């Protein structure tokens, strides 16, 4: 139901900003099709002079272009940069509160703006809401050099938790797709969850020719989830 | 110096490099006469059904220029060995690379072979304890790269140190991965150096780094007497 979707999609953004995003603050924003009504009611409350002083950071180049077009005022995540607020979407999220993401293809300026962050709040509608364990829904991304990125593939299928799973380089329009970081990504599948979450994290993170993957552990604080009820969840740390 | 750097490429080639090998060829000014001999012998046929696979896209150029045959690292890729300078190396044989910026391909090159050959000249063995002969490099994204070098200070290591991002006729150096390298000092050797190896590389933003730990087979270091002092880690 596309509408449905939009609106619930809706719902949820508009509260994160409503709810938690106040005038003089630094604020990150993320990536994907939820977070577009967050830069929607930014601008809208902007203009409306209900917010003010708020600038942002974008986590990747569509989001950049799209607030700029809006008119959103940018900045650059600097030494002096800290970011009070974090909003970004997920691919699926636990009830622990950890994260899939990176199927936009933004995951490691995510990861990255969202860990210079004092509080990272995920959004979504309740299809990103996994109770029965992380890593079935789809791909499991990881952001790898285009230099030999076969041999890094082989050498990730090595991780003893990665061993069993199916993956493909990620194209778009018969092109293998590069990021804005300029890498490219595979994707690994699994048809049972992740097993020892954060050593396969710290496996994955410490192969050579690997930039960063899209597990977030340990790095939300808040999330809120649209229902199709109308209900709101808000989950915390 | 460019004669010792002729001597220890020379011997190199001549003592390891042989036919129906896959050779990593490394980057920079002693590793060009590497280049130079590899494609001597081709020529000649001294040797032949020797492939290469370059650290660098300054390295392929010049590699594909000369007639040496290059291939990519493909899936299940072995190499059997690869060729390489140093800035630092100790009695360890860990390394301290990346001043000519191809720090990333050149370690993910030496760990795909079966062997990694470290050639250079008397200056750059260590023996007082590695990283105070200059910079060692981080390489690093281009996004958000002065929050990166903040995150790094924060390593217990690092934390004391003078650093400077790479420039390059006047403009901030970019790698052949279209990254940043930030380049730390140190005025005493590198504390707990597997930890910070860790440390760097589970930082968010980096790509990898410079020091290159358990990775060296063989290193060949010329001698202002002419001699080479050969190097072999069985370990």
């Amino acid at each position: 139901h596309h509408h449905h979707m939009d609106s619930l999609k809706k719902i949820v953004a508009y509260k994160a900003v409503d709810e938690y995003v106040q005038s003089n603050m630094t604020i990150g924003l993320g990536t994907g099709s939820t977070v577009f009504y967050v830069l929607e009611r930014i601008d809208n409350l902007l203009k409306s002079g209900k917010l003010k002083d708020v600038v942002c950071i974008p986590t990747s180049i569509d989001t950049e272009l799209k607030a700029r077009k809006l008119g959103i005022p940018l900045t650059t995540l600097e030494k002096h940069s800290n970011i009070d607020i974090t909003i970004d979407g997920t691919d699926e999220i636990d009830l622990n509160l950890n994260l899939i993401k990176g199927r936009g293809g933004a995951l490691v300026r995510e990861k990255l703006v969202a860990s210079s962050s004092s509080l990272l709040i995920i959004i979504g509608d309740e299809s990103k809401l996994c109770t029965n364990g992380l890593g079935m829904t789809g791909a499991v991304p990881i952001e790898i050099l285009t230099f030999g990125y076969e041999k890094i593939i082989e050498n990730l299928l090595k991780i003893y938790t990665l061993k069993g799973c199916t993956y493909k380089i990620r194209k778009r329009n018969g092109e293998i797709f590069i990021t804005d970081n300029k890498n490219y990504i595979v994707d690994f599948f699994f048809t049972e969850p992740i097993q020892d979450l954060l050593e396969t994290c710290t496996r994955i993170k410490m192969t050579t020719g690997v930039v960063d993957h899209g597990i977030f552990v340990n790095m939300t604080n808040v999330a809120l989830i649209s229902k199709h009820d109308g209900t709101v969840l808000t989950l915390n740390k």
